[PDB]
């Protein structure tokens, strides 16, 4: 069956409720003090945090080579505590996979989860008339109020909720390879 | 930790979503054709049950011999599946409990749980303005759309969700003699 126990451990060590413009979003913290929140949230310089006011010292909205969408913002927030490194259960490849549980921590529901069923690779989505790739797609009817939630199978954290139309719930991907320390590169 | 695996085995083979007057409430069956609902929900003589139309055949609205309401009414209904019988999952006594998970089951939240905690006995409520006896209570805020969901720790459903205050949750209580086959008694 889900892997409950896994989605626990990481709501309870790795999310923070999350902030900006457009309300509130679970929000999953990957390393040091790098997190993870979906593009469509509206980022700008500072940020709430479990309530907290927090600057946010860098902010990159991934895109493909296509110069497509990919709807993960990565941020590096000013802020004391360090997140628990989680990076060996993000996975190397694209994939599909069984049974996965949504996770939300927002103020309106601090804890919750969600059994989604079947995910699957899907790729593209004109998500909200915006062109998107590496799209998780499950059966599952998703709300608002749950963008952020963190998508799991037993060790490993796939992706992101991003968004649904009533019947399906759609994740944007984790890779590990979006967090690796890497290269000296103007990217503003 | 929580027992998320028993909540779903419950929520699986033993909720459905029944619609009143009031709304959706999530809605434990408990044997044959015998499930509960939030006595507020206000069942009349027909009820939505997964959206089917359905006859009910008998309900009884609970309430202690101080003559006041338990907030539990027990439905009898018209129709053709029996619900496994898990009355042997229903504690004997009233009693504290560790690490309890609520789950829901409606149209907009088709499954989900949440780790509540600690459950405490804790009596007395003045629900809604209407004097309510034998509450459980936990330190979760709790939801509108969350009435009628099961309460669980391993091998026992000890509850269902009725009311919250926007940091604390209540259930009432179900206890095995509520259900046991029994006495010849004009009861309406
Ligand atoms: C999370 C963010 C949110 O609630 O705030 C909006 C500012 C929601 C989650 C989904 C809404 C409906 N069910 C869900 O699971 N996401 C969104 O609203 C998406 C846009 C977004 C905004 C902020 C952050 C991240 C994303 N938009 C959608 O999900 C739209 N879906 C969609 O376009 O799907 C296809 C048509 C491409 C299949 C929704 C809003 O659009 C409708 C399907 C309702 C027309
Ligand atoms: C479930 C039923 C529902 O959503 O529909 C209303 C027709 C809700 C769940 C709780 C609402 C707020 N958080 C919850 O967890 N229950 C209720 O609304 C209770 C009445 C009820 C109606 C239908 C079926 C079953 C029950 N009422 C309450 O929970 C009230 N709580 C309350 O009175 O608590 C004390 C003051 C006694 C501590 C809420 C609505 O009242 C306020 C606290 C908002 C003033």
């Amino acid at each position: 069956g889900p892997g409950f126990d896994f989605a626990q451990a990481i709501m309870k060590k790795n999310t923070v409720v999350a902030r900006t413009e457009k309300g509130e979003f679970t929000m999953l913290g990957v390393h040091d003090r790098v997190a993870v929140i979906p593009t469509h949230a509206s980022v700008g310089e500072t940020i709430y945090i479990n309530d907290v006011e927090t600057k946010v010292l860098d902010a990159c909205a991934l895109r493909d080579l296509t110069d497509t969408n990919l709807e993960i913002t990565i941020v590096k927030l000013d802020r004391n505590q360090k997140f628990r490194d989680i990076r060996h259960f993000l996975p190397r490849y694209e994939d599909d996979y069984n049974d996965a549980v949504l996770s939300v921590h927002t103020s309106k529901f601090p804890n919750m989860y969600i059994p989604v069923g079947q995910v699957t690779n899907y790729g593209f989505l004109n998500l909200g008339g915006t062109p998107t790739h590496r799209i998780l797609m499950y059966n599952f009817p998703t709300r608002a109020g749950q963008c952020g939630g963190v998508v799991t199978t037993t060790g490993k954290v796939i992706g992101i909720h991003v968004g649904g139309n009533g019947a399906q719930g759609f994740a944007a991907m984790l890779l590990h390879s979006y967090f690796t320390d890497t290269q000296k590169h103007h990217h503003h």
